[PDB]
């Protein structure tokens, strides 16, 4: 039976409104609704991972497992088996496989970040998974952010924490976020960013969701301009939105938006937005295509309609040859040439790069560079030819071209990181030097950038 090397994956985000699901949900699971909809044909099809994000959730685990499991089973006849199910406060992450997989995936983690202080702590976070499926790490994140129109800042506020502070992944990928440790990143929740237009233009708004005209309501999501402006998800991606706003309805029906400032809001005004998003981050030049993203239309226990997006994901097998694992393959090696770091630090250390891989032993630390003044007042930081030579665990070019090097620059006079990235060794040639780049980020904002050449010899 042969290992995949491209897998499915679902994503569902849906706020529940603190009420009990309606008795059938099976349209989320299959793509259908608005938007970029699932083909027919499909429907018995399952995908290989469900990973299903609620806000405002009010069952317990074992209640909402077994809606999940029952739905799934009813359209696919297949028992998915759980692989992780977390829970912070009312927003839950619960990840199902086909059981073909369960002997697929391992290093199963979960966490939860709780975001604000005092006032603004106490529901408001997000909780995620990781895991390894084969040769290929996958991390899913379902947050739930500050709400209300007026408090963009305190969204991309809450963003970074939950980046700087969300423990998934493999803990000795030490200087990386988040951002950096996964082959496949997909964050996604009840976002909570607004369409920013004037109140007075409620009932407007509600005319154009009616012609299906998103286009002049789109361009001032406040998280579609946040990201234009890089103050937000940064290198992360988002499939065109074509379904209407998924918030605020009124319950038990779809026909209208309930948008007028309540005591039950705060008195305040909810236009209706694209609060329920799904976004993702993969390593360079890996498969990843979104194959639907859209929203429920028959759903209406809750004020927010269920979000679905599915992808297809490339995925690698775990890779054994007659040398690694256990020791390298000399007929393989990572070269480095003319490489220099652009900082945007007005600091003064020395910096020193480390190289982190799963196609490594371990991480290599280089030499420190020589920082020069660059003509626009940056800082730019040296390698030249100076960097290690990279040993890898196999040197075999099915294996090797897929792999990716995690690079962070660090302070040698803190060994605090700097910046970090990652470069794809899925590369044009080998045994040829070759441009490469990524762009360096701190926290998830950008520091700088990486380039030079780098020359790859496998063992064909
Ligand atoms: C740089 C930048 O972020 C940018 C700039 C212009 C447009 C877009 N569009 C999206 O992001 N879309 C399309 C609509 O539906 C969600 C995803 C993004």
């Amino acid at each position: 039976q042969p290992e995949p090397d491209m897998i499915t994956i679902f994503i569902g985000t849906w706020n529940m409104g603190n009420a009990p699901p309606p008795k059938k949900i099976t349209s989320w699971f299959l793509s259908k609704g608005q938007g970029k909809t699932r083909d027919d044909s499909a429907d018995y099809i399952p995908h290989d991972i469900y990973v299903i994000g609620t806000q405002e959730d009010p069952l317990s685990e074992k209640e909402w497992l077994e809606i999940l499991k029952h739905s799934l089973q009813e359209i696919t006849s297949v028992t998915f088996k759980t692989v992780a199910i977390h829970t912070l406060w009312n927003i839950r992450i619960v990840v199902l496989a086909k059981p073909e997989h369960e002997n697929r995936i391992s290093h199963i983690c979960t966490d939860n970040v709780k975001t604000g202080i005092a006032n603004t702590l106490g529901n408001k976070g997000a909780v995620g998974v990781s895991f390894m499926f084969n040769g290929t790490s996958l991390g899913f994140v379902n947050s739930h952010l500050t709400s209300g129109s007026e408090k963009k800042l305190r969204r991309n506020q809450n963003y970074m924490n939950i980046l700087r502070f969300l423990a998934l992944g493999d803990k000795k990928l030490s200087p990386f976020n988040i951002t950096h440790r996964f082959t496949h990143l997909f964050w996604f929740g009840d976002l909570n960013y607004r369409v920013d237009l004037p109140t007075w233009e409620a009932e407007t708004i509600i005319q154009k969701i009616k012609q299906q005209q998103y286009a002049d309501l789109l361009s001032h999501d406040q998280l579609l301009t946040e990201r234009r402006e890089q103050k937000v998800f940064l290198h992360f991606e988002e499939e065109e939105i074509t379904f209407a706003p998924t918030y605020r309805f009124e319950r038990l029906t779809r026909d209208k938006y309930a948008y007028t400032k309540q005591k039950a809001t705060g008195m305040k005004y909810n236009l209706p937005s694209w609060c329920d998003r799904v976004l993702w981050k993969s390593y360079p030049l890996v498969h990843v295509v979104c194959q639907s993203y859209g929203s429920t239309s028959d759903i209406m226990t809750s004020d927010h309609s269920p979000v679905f997006a599915t992808f297809e994901a490339g995925v690698t097998s775990q890779f054994v040859s007659k040398n690694g694992p256990g020791t390298v393959d000399s007929q393989g090696q990572i070269e480095f040439l003319r490489c220099y770091a652009t900082l945007k630090t007005k600091s003064q250390t020395k910096f020193y790069l480390e190289f982190h891989s799963s196609c490594l032993e371990s991480f290599v630390k280089s030499q420190e560079g020589e920082n020069e003044e660059g003509s626009e007042g940056e800082l730019v930081v040296k390698f030249g030819e100076t960097l290690p030579k990279l040993k890898p665990i196999i040197s075999d070019p099915e294996y090797l071209l897929d792999q990716h090097i995690l690079i962070s620059i660090k302070s040698s006079d803190s060994d605090e990181s700097y910046g970090e990235g990652c470069i794809a060794l899925r590369l044009e040639a080998t045994e040829t030097q070759l441009p490469i780049y990524t762009p360096l980020t701190h926290h998830g904002e950008l520091t700088g950038h990486f380039q030079g050449e780098i020359k790859l010899q496998t063992s064909q």
